[PDB]
Order: structure tokens, then C-alpha cells, then sequence
């Protein structure tokens, strides 16, 4: 044949195979936005996709294969989980009148099928849980997977902190990366915007505006936080989905892991014994991320009323968790 | 306020404003895939979006604004075309039992509204036409815009040539960029896969397989070409749309223009007087692209039966064009 | 000829020419490290070099031209300053028993030849002064150039702040970008490490260690600062030059300008009227950078003894300046 | 301490350690240009340096450590080779009236110390030999290392082919990546510019100019080749060294290996049994590169007088080799 006339294999032993392999579970818009952001940034040597909707999957994966010229990653995708084998990272994005309990249980049924097959072909992978709710669901994945605490991570408040920095940048006319601000705790309505850490170039903003975040504030910084959390709702109440920002925040998280940067990200993780948290639950706090997974946590010096909010959420979170069939 | 306590403006004169501004017309999946690929690669200092579907637009643009932390481009989007002002590139992606004539006329009605508003706020912009059919539609945009030939470009056979190189890479187990092959002419069913230029490292493949592309071929290289053109149909017959590969091929085209690389891309452009083409029509041939737009065309040495295919398409293309209300 | 047989020019009007053009004045190791970092990161569409040592220049520029395949920038270099024409940014790196006064005057003689030729071919360029001393020398360039305050920038404490964040990252085992800390004022021995702004994820370090930076400190954070400033001396006392870190910090500064990011960098600029500074001198404070140049300055809330250090430096700086022949 | 108050380690087991580790042997300008290009492009998670000149080394490595903020790689450097442990790639750059025989033997003495220590801490590393002469020296490293053919690669004609494409781009006013041309065989004076493969967009140039490369050529294409090989000499006869282009060509080679791209590069490798080559020697031919190393070779269809040149070089190369003390 032509291939033979043209090429002679000069390697005796079997190829070592991919080494930065990432798998994205789920091909809804959140998976594809995660996948295309990962590919566009050259973060891994192989990207695998997986979902129960076989046709939808094959169309996504065929489409991305067709751009292989502008990329640097091998792309695979299949319904069988042997396609995900030997991943370093597995980003889980599969998802959901009705009760929160019960909406949670369904999402947990979904995880019951997925996790075992992931563990089966990627025993040493790091799980990065992305589907909502993320705090409880990272927990589910963690006990429902057997992995050591450090290999099970929830995306937590990463995007919201990003979104919070973006909104603060627009108010100030500064690029987002020059505005520093952190949102922690339970992702969504009950998250904690830590006003004492909001600074530009180490200059405390609350320092310049002591009422920042309170009812005495003449500039309604609290509404910015509310805007961050109403984020997904406003976008979906507009184009009927959310994806882009999340996908970019996923690739950001993944780059920190695969390049072993020891970078600090607000992500969801086991917080028992932090800030008075009694129960075994997951919440976002600043965490160190590398290729070992989540290696370290940062202890922010939180005021009493902020530790309190974190304790109340853990109770609400643990309320639901005790009701779960795992 | 806090901003004032913190920041003092030390520039007397008005800001010079964005200088690499790109606008993507249309927020279907092709526009967003073009937009997110452009943003992920840091290609411009401002990306603007525009579409008649105001709500859908605002949701897309709000979503991408929310990732501004991981990006380096200012993002705008509005229904009014003053938002597109001062673009360097305008990528047009808006689109369509029924006759091809009439499906074309509708797409041309769409262009009649769009083009004038684009020309109005970006008199010196380069148009890159992407919606199908692309050959006739780049033509429409060109006379319907008044721009000099070089500022009006059709994406032509860029992605298909890419897809062709990808498929050839999978057969050979080589990265796509090491397999060189060109598809020219009218985009779609009647395109020309130039077998004499198919090489790896300057080694002619047809040289090793003289029957390449013909009925005497023992390896059916012709079917690879057919696969490239059945591409969009197979993907859509699977996930119900196409986007990813096109978006990446758009950003590739845009990078070559904005960085002024004088790079060679197979794109659609005026071919009258090339290869015996009599009529005023657009087809893909290798073209030089820079920040001036499309500066040069390459004359491939085509065999007679390949010049013939290009002439027949131009007649079919000019058949439809003469019927158009412009 | 072959070119003609192969290519036909299809553009009637003159090319628009380069639009992100950067010029690096000086081909010592600092210029080349600036140039290669700028090129490796795709920041501009044309990089020009210039230096009085014609042969050395031509060898540097020929060498970088030879890698044009892995790059995306046009590369020029000449002794005549018409080669620098139409730059957006001009990074000035040309440089020097003896008195500081007199070492300064020589560097100022050097600037007297260079600046006028730069202004001549790039009337609207932004100057980024890099050679030491940088605070006085940015000043020299500014009055000796006629440009509005915002188009004249000194690299100030950018690298030192970077180096400070790197050293803090090694002590903490965190990536540099997760450790935030600022050094301001007069670059070198008398710079100010602002301990109140040193934080990881908004968590004040001085908050955890109240003695940070003082003689009561049980961890000698002051020595870290001293290490940052002894930086260039220790490296040169080892390999006989410094370049790499500076070059990377230059490209960082340049990217913020050319992509119009409105990002915050500690750079040297006019500080009269800031923090009790009476005299017309330049020092590093957090500054907003975009494609307009230096648009905004940040007012850090400095303690009295830190405003005092800045005032004393300005007097020492203005001591020398009043002695200069400009 | 502060670190403790701030950070709690939540990982029980030992970190997995770096996974894309590259080591550059040698801190002359070729090593640093290789190192800074590798770092600027985010290609590995750890870059190690090594050289017998301890002080020079420590100054280079300290300098690059100081830019860790703008980078994503951990940087190490030491005289002891345990610092190079667990590298995926080891780029060897250490180097040399007098005879070629004897200049070769000295370079081979140098390799005798280096190779064993490399093999000792990186038993499964891929060697990429860069120092001149490269063809014989890759050979030396190969038998003098014990590695399987595929883990021992010479940089061969990579840069020269790049330089050849750059020069062809300047003549044609096309970006280098759109001009395709290959130089093979023994690197330097006796290399083979394969005129039949010189094309733009699959269009044979020799096709348009049948005399290309010969004494009947009206455009002296042969002189372009001579210019490529006189490259290093002309640059050094100007600035007193060469580095930049080589460093960029090294990072290009390294990216293809670490991302497992299966990309085609003209590199030096065992050619016995190719094109009539009898002897055990190394020359450049198009080779497939991935994370397994050099997996495949391409058989170019060379005319008889081009196979002859390759055979004559192998004899000249094997002339010297038989004289070596290994």
C-alpha cells in the first residue's frame, strides 16, 4: 500500500501511550465548553468524551476530530468507559415541580452508574466534579469512589469568584486579574463574599469603604455578590443554557492540575474541622492544586459571622446528605 | 466613592480605542464556536457580537463576559450595529422542500440588511464570509458592499482541506500538519481534491500510488474526499448541528489576517481569468492572507480535467447568480 | 521567474502595514531577552531592533530571522532609526571607580542621541524605559521627548515585585501568581515592600504575623525583600550578566499595553502630588496599563513611615536630576 | 510560623512528582536559548539544567527562577546529575588549528562523562542530541548509552530546513509555514536540498522551474541552500555566537515529543538500509516524533544522485567513526 511504501516503523517496543489524558464525562453544552476550552489551550495529549447519549456523543466527537489540524490533542469518544482509560483528570458534568432532596437523589443515581466505571479504567485519576449541586455531589463522588480526599475535587466557587472579579473589574475599569476577591462556602445563594480580602494591588477596598457589603454601604457592594450568584439564572433566562464561563473555569482548573502549578483556587473539598464545621461536608475554600491533586487548603481568617454562615450551610448540606441512598 | 479614593486618571487625551477589533455576525453555534475559538487564542483586543435575536445574543455575550478573567479581550454584543464599529475583521455567519435558487435568495435577503450596517460602522473592515453557500454568498457580500476585491473573502475550502488533512493523517498515523493536501473550487460536492499536491514531507503520494483518486485505485483515495464533503451532513445527522471544526478554522483564518502573516489558505475569492474561468464568480484557490486582507493568489498547475471542473462550477454558480435580486 | 508563474498580486492599493509594531532599542542581553520573550509569546506583528553596534545587531537580527518558522512576527533590525518607524511600543534598554552623578550623565548622554530619533519615526509611540537607573531615566526620556505623561513609562519595580512573589511562593510552596505582594518607590536599595498588602487569597500575612518586616519578626521577612533587591547583583556575580527575568517582565508589560488589558502593574511614573511627594520625579506605584499607555494610577493606603521613604527617595532622585545636563 | 497558620496539608501520600520533565545539558547560549524557548512556550512541568561550570549554571538558573511568575514550569539546576532525575527528554548541547578527527574525539570525551550520568537518573529518557557535529554525535550517544534506536535522536537538519523555508518565504513574500522544502542527509556542507519536494500549496516549484538547483538555473536556487548552510558561520562572524534559531527549533522538536503529536521532522537517526546506505551511521530524513520517541521514518523518493550523496556522506561519517575511542 501507499502507507508502507512511505513509512517504516523503527520502534520495537509498544508505545508508552498518552500521559496527560483528560476525560470529560457528559456532552451537554457544559462538557463541550469544557472540552473545547481544554483543547484550545493545549492542556493535554488526549481528550476523551463519554455520555449515555451515543449519537449526540459521536457527533460532538466527530466534529472536534475534524479540527485536529489546529490542535495538538488526540480526540476520542465512546459510550463504553474503556475509552476513558488512563485519564489523569476526569471532569464530571452529567446532570438533572420537585423537591431538592429528590432532584439530588436523581443526580446521585446518575453518579452511581458513572463513578464505578471511571474508577475501573482510571484507578489513579483525579475527579473534578462540576455538576450542580456541586458541594454535595463532590461528596457523593468521594465516598462513592473510595479515593483519598485529595483526588476528589469540586469546582465549587471558582467561576463565581472569577465572575465576581470580572464584575469588580467593570466597576473599576481594571482587568479582572488585577481585582482580587474571594467567594467561599456553599456554592449558590448562601456563598460568602469575603469583603476583607477584596483588594486591588494589596489595597484593601473595605479599607476605603468600611461599610462594604452591609446595609450601611453607600455603594451596594452586596448587590455585586448577588449578581454573581444570579449569574447562571440570568443567562439561562436569556439563551436557554449556560456553558462558556464554566468551560473556561474548568480548563483553568485543569491546567493547574496537569502542569502541577501549586496554584490557589477556591474549590469544593472536605472542610470538616475548618472554621467550626462539625459535619463531613464539602465547601469552597482556597486550595492548592497540582498534579497530585488537591494538596493543601488555606485557612482564611474569617470573622465570626462568616464562620457561622459556613456552619449553617454544612448543616443544610448534611441535612440532605443523610437522607441520600448511596 | 471607592473607585475615586483608589484611582486617579492621569491621561488628558481620549483613549485610542481597540485596534484588533473583530466582530462576529450571528450567534448560532457557528458564531459562538468562531467567537470562543478567537477568544481562547488571544487574537484580538475586542470581540463584538451581533444578531437580530436580541435575547439569545445578550445571553451568549453575558456568558462570555463572565469568563473575562481567563481572557484578554473586551467583549461586547448588541442588536444595534454601532456596537460593531471599528472592526478589523467581520466574520459573517448568519444563515437559512425548496429550490436552491430560492434558498439562496433568502440568504441574500439576509445579507441585504446586514452588509450595509457593517459597511456603515466599519468602512475599512475586511469581510470574511462564512455562511453557506459560501462561494456565491462571498460574491453577494462583495458587490453588495462596494469593497475592493481584497477586502472580501470567503472561507471556501479551508476547513475541508483541514478535514482532508486530518483524515489523511489518521490513515497514515501522522499529525494533520505533516500531511499536505488541497481541495479547491466550489465548496461542497463539486470540490477538487488535487491529488498531485498530496504529499508528506515533499514526497508525492500520487507518486507512490499513480491511480490515486481514480477508478483504478486499489485504496479508494476518492472516498476520503467524499468523506470530507459529507462531513457536515454526517455530524448534523448525529448531534443536530455543526460548529466546532468551523469555528477553529475561522480563528485560524482570522489569526493569519490580524497578525499579518502572509500565510497561504485555500479560501473563496474572485477567480475570473484563472484556469479558464470566464464568469465573475468566487471559488477557493490558495490565497495569501495578511492584515491588508487577501493580497495574492497562487496559480496551481492544474491538469485539464481539473480546470474543467472549475469552469463547470462557475457556470453553475453563475447560473444562480444571474437569477439573484441584489 | 518562478514567483511570477506562481503568484498574482490581486490588491490594487498599498498594504496597511504593521499595526502592533514594537521596537527594542539595544542588543545587549537585556534587549535580546526582551525580544525573544516578545516573539515567543506572539505579542506583535513586527519586532524591530536598533543599536549603534551595527555588526552585533545584524548578527542578533539575522539569527532571529532564521527562526521565522516557529514565529508569527516580522523581524527587522538596523542602525538607522527609520527601521523603527511606526512602532506602538519602544522598549529602551541601552546602558552604561566613578560617581553616581556622572554614571547618570553618561546614560543621559546616551538617551540624548536615542530619544530624538525615536520620536522622529514614532511620534505617537509609547516609551517603556528599562535601563538603570530606571526612575531618573524614565524622567529624562519624558522631558527629553516631549510626550504626554501617559506615554512615558518606566519598568520600575515590576520584575522585583515578581521576584518578591516568586520568593514568597518558594517559602510557602505556592505558585507565584497565588502570592500577592507589592514593592514600590525608588527601584533598588530604597524600595518599599508593602507588608500590609502581602496576602494569599485575600488573607493578610502581616495579619498572621504582626511583626512582618520589623526587627521583632521571628521569620525575617525583611531579608526576603533584601534578597529581591540583591537579585541582579547575585546573578551577575555568578554568570557575569542579567537578562532572563527582565526580558520576561518586559514582555509581560508589553502584552498588557498592546492588548489593551487595563491591567495593574507596579511601574515607574510621575508621582508628584502622591503621598506627599513634592518634586517632579518618577517612582513605582500600581498603574493601569492599556494601548493608550499608562492611563491610571492606584493610591495605596500607605502608612506614614512608607510615605516618608518615598519622599526621601524623591529628594535623593531630585538631588541628582538638578545636576543633569538635559 | 506563618506558613502553618495559613496552610494545612491534606494529602497523606507522597506527591507523584513532575511528569513532563525536560533537562537541558549545557548552559552556553545554545542551552539557554533552548531553555528559555521551552519555558516561554509552556512545554513541560519541570526544566532542569546541568553543566560542569557550576557558577555559570547557578547564575542562569537563578535568573530563570526569578521569572517564575510569568511561567508555568518548576526550574532546577545543579552540577550533580541527580537533579536531572526522571526527565522525559534530555537535550544535550555541550560542545568543543586542529583536525576534525581530533575535534570529534574531544567532543566524544565530553559525551563519555555526560551520558552515563544521564542514563543513571533517567533510564527511560529520550535523548535529543544537539551539539556539532550532530550526526556522528547522536551515534556516539546511542551506542554509548545502550538505548533502543528510537530513544536516541539527533536534531539533524531541523533548523536548516526551517531556515530554508524562511529564506524561500522571503523570496516569495509568503510566511515560512506556507513554503515547504526539505534538506536531508549529513548536516552542514554536504546536505541535500530536495528540489522535487519544494512546493507552495502542493504546487511543485521545480515543476515551474525545471532547472531549479542546477547550473542551468536562471535564478540560482542552489545559492539559497548554500546560504542555509553558511548560516551559523555568517551569524557568528557577526555577533560572535549562534543560539536563537536553534533554541526555537529545539523547543519545536521537544513539543512534538512531549505532546505526542506524531509530527514529521527532518532529524538525525539510524539510516542503515535506507537509500543504499550500508554503514551504521546517522543522517537526517523525515521522521515521526511522539512521546515514545522517534517511532517511524519516511522514505522519500530520492533520485539516484541524491541517494549517492547520502552514501558518500555515510562513508565520510563512518570514516571518522571507526577511528573513535568510545
Amino acid at each position: 500500500s501507499t502507507k508502507e511504501k512511505l513509512i517504516s516503523h523503527v520502534m520495537k517496543e509498544e508505545p508508552v501511550g498518552s500521559r496527560s489524558k483528560v476525560t470529560v464525562v457528559g456532552v451537554g453544552m457544559v462538557g463541550m465548553a469544557s472540552a473545547i476550552s481544554i483543547l484550545l489551550k493545549d492542556l493535554c495529549d488526549e481528550l476523551a468524551m463519554v455520555d449515555v447519549m451515543e449519537d449526540k456523543l459521536k457527533g460532538e466527537v466527530m466534529d472536534l476530530q475534524h479540527g485536529s489540524l489546529f490542535l495538538k490533542t488526540k480526540i476520542v469518544g465512546d459510550k463504553d468507559y474503556s475509552v476513558t482509560a488512563n485519564s489523569k483528570v476526569v471532569v464530571v458534568t452529567a446532570g438533572a415541580g420537585e423537591s431538592r432532596l429528590n432532584l439530588v437523589q436523581r443526580n446521585v443515581n446518575i453518579f452511581k452508574f458513572i463513578i464505578p466505571n471511571i474508577v475501573k479504567y482510571s484507578p489513579n485519576c483525579i475527579l473534578m466534579v462540576v455538576s450542580n449541586p456541586v458541594d454535595i455531589l463532590t461528596y457523593v463522588a468521594w465516598k462513592l469512589s473510595g479515593f483519598p480526599r485529595h483526588r476528589v475535587i469540586g469546582s465549587g466557587t471558582n467561576l463565581d469568584s472569577a465572575r465576581f472579579r470580572h464584575l469588580i473589574g467593570e466597576k473599576l475599569h481594571l482587568h479582572p486579574s488585577s481585582c482580587h476577591a474571594w467567594i467561599v462556602g456553599e456554592h449558590g445563594d448562601s456563598s460568602v463574599p469575603v469583603w476583607s480580602g477584596v483588594n486591588v494591588a494589596g489595597v484593601s477596598l473595605q479599607g476605603l469603604n468600611p461599610q462594604m457589603g452591609t446595609e450601611g454601604d453607600g455603594e451596594n457592594w452586596k448587590a455585586i455578590h448577588k449578581e454573581v450568584v444570579d449569574g447562571a439564572y440570568e443567562v439561562i433566562k436569556l439563551k436557554g443554557y449556560t456553558s462558556w464561563a464554566i468551560g473556561m473555569s474548568v480548563a483553568d482548573l485543569v491546567e493547574s492540575i496537569i502542569k502541577n502549578m501549586h496554584k490557589v483556587h477556591p474549590v469544593s473539598t472536605l472542610v470538616q474541622g475548618m472554621h467550626g464545621v462539625k459535619d463531613e461536608v464539602f465547601l469552597s475554600v482556597p486550595c492548592v492544586l497540582g498534579n497530585s491533586g488537591l494538596t493543601d487548603v488555606i485557612h482564611m481568617t474569617l470573622k465570626a459571622e462568616e464562620e457561622k454562615q459556613l456552619q449553617k450551610s454544612a448543616e443544610t448540606l448534611w441535612g440532605v446528605q443523610k437522607e441520600l441512598t448511596l
